[PDB]
C-alpha cells in the first residue's frame, strides 16, 4: 500500500575466508596440456676436494638425479541454477524506491551465482593447500568420484607426533622453556625457517609458558608478513609478532560443509614453515565437449552459460576447473601435531 | 527441411547436446534405392 | 618427440568419423546393387527397421 520506504546500502555477511597459502607459497600455477605431471627433485650432494697434489691426480666424481612422481587428474564443477521465474519479484538490493526491468535482475543474479562458484572454487583449493602443507599426502575423494591419492614425497621425519610422555600438557605453565623444542623441531627443515603457523587453540597452551614473556610479540614487528597480513585480512588471521627469528601467525581459517562450517587446522598442530617455499598452484585441463570447440583446453578457470530447450526454458551457469595444488619440495616444511 | 535439403544425395550434420555431461555427434543421412529399369538384361550364373 | 594439444586429437577424430561414415554410406550403397544384378530381388531388412 502507501508505503513509500526508500532503502539503504544492504549487509554482505561474508562468513570468514582468508587463505594464507595460495597467497605466500603457491605463488607459481601453470596449466596442464598431457595425462601425466612429471615432478623431479634432483638429490644435491657433493663431497669434498681435501688435498690432492698436482702430482697424483686422482679419484673422480659421479653425476646425480633420479626422483620422479606423477600426480594426474584433479577436478571440479560447481553448477548453479538461474531461477527463471524468481526475477519477478524484487531482490534485497534494487531499494524500492529505483526499481529495474526483470533483464538486469537476471544479470545481476548471474553475477552473484558466478561470484558464489569462484568462492567455491577457492574453499575447496584452500583446502587442499591445507592438506598439502599440512601432512604430505592428500586423498581427493567424495561422492560420485573415485578417490585418487596424491604421496607428495614428504619423509617420516617431517610428521613428528608429541605422542609419549613429554607432549607439552604436563609440564610447568611458569618455568619451562619450549624453545629447545622448537629447535629441534626445525632442525630437520631443509631450508630456513620463520613461520610455524598454529591453530586458533593450539595457541592457548603454547602461550601458557612464561618463556614467551621475554618474546617481542608486537602489532609491527615485520614489514613482509605485516603486509601479507594486511593483504589477507578478514578476521581470520592474526598476526602475533616475533619470536625470535620465527614469526607467529594464528590461521584461523574456516570452510563451510554442506551446511555447517569446520576449522582448516586440527585443534592441536604447527608447521614450521618458509616464506619464500616454492609451491606449485598447477591447474588441469577442461575436459568438456563444448571447452574444447574453442580451444580452451588448458585453463585455470572455465566459465560456461547455456540454455536448456523445451516447454520450461531453464538457463544455467557453471565454472570448471582442475586444481591439483602442489610443492616442489615437500621436506620444507614440519608438521608437529601438538597434544 | 528447413533449408529446403529435401532432395539431396547425402546429409551431414553436427550437433551437440546440452546439459552438464556434454557429447557432440556427428551423423550422415541419406535413402540409396538402386533400382535395374531392365531386370531381364541379366543372366546370373552359379557356378559349382 | 612433438606432441599435440588435446583439442586437436579431436579435429583428427571429427575428420576420421567423416571418413568411416562416408565409407560405410558408399559400401551399403554396393550390396543393393550386387544383390540387384545378382538374383533380381532385394530386401532391406534390419532391426530397428
Amino acid at each position: 500500500m502507501y508505503t513509500t520506504a526508500q532503502l539503504l546500502a544492504a549487509n554482505e555477511q561474508k562468513f570468514k575466508f582468508d587463505p594464507l597459502f595460495l597467497r605466500l607459497f603457491f605463488r607459481e600455477s601453470y596449466p596442464f596440456t598431457t595425462e601425466k605431471v612429471y615432478l623431479s627433485q634432483i638429490p644435491g650432494l657433493v663431497n669434498m676436494a681435501l688435498y690432492v697434489s698436482p702430482i697424483v691426480s686422482g679419484e673422480v666424481i659421479r653425476s646425480r638425479g633420479g626422483s620422479t612422481s606423477e600426480f594426474t587428474p584433479g577436478y571440479v564443477k560447481p553448477k548453479h541454477e538461474v531461477n527463471p521465474q524468481m526475477t519477478l519479484r524484487r531482490l534485497p538490493d534494487e531499494d524500492p524506491q529505483n526499481l529495474a526491468d526483470p533483464a538486469y535482475r537476471r544479470r545481476r543474479i548471474i553475477m552473484q551465482n558466478m561470484r558464489d562458484e569462484e568462492l567455491a572454487i577457492a574453499q575447496v583449493e584452500e583446502m587442499q593447500a591445507v592438506s598439502a602443507v599440512l601432512k604430505g599426502k592428500y586423498t581427493m575423494t567424495g561422492e560420485a568420484f573415485d578417490p585418487v591419492e596424491v604421496d607428495m614425497g614428504r619423509s617420516e621425519e617431517n610428521n613428528i607426533t608429541q605422542s609419549g610422555g613429554t607432549e607439552w600438557s604436563k609440564r610447568d605453565k611458569s618455568t619451562y622453556d619450549p624453545t629447545d623444542d622448537i629447535e629441534a623441531y626445525a632442525l630437520n627443515a631443509s631450508g630456513v625457517v620463520n613461520i610455524i603457523v598454529f591453530d586458533p587453540k593450539g595457541w592457548a597452551l603454547f602461550r601458557s609458558f612464561k618463556a614467551v614473556k621475554e618474546k617481542l610479540d608486537t602489532r609491527r614487528g615485520s614489514n613482509s608478513e605485516l603486509e601479507t597480513a594486511v593483504k589477507d585480512l578478514g578476521k581470520a588471521v592474526s598476526y602475533k609478532g616475533m619470536y625470535g627469528d620465527v614469526a607467529i601467525v594464528v590461521y584461523s581459517g574456516q570452510y563451510v560443509e554442506n551446511g555447517v562450517k569446520k576449522n582448516f587446522l586440527p585443534d592441536n598442530t604447527m608447521v614450521l614453515g618458509n616464506t619464500q617455499a616454492r609451491g606449485l598452484r598447477t591447474y588441469g585441463c577442461i575436459q568438456d565437449a563444448d571447452a574444447q570447440r574453442e580451444g580452451i583446453n588448458a585453463s585455470a578457470r572455465y566459465p560456461k552459460n547455456w540454455v536448456t530447450t523445451g516447454d520450461p526454458a531453464r538457463e544455467f551457469t557453471m565454472i570448471q576447473s582442475a586444481p591439483l595444488m602442489l610443492l616442489a619440495d615437500p621436506d620444507e616444511f614440519v608438521s608437529v601435531q601438538l597434544a
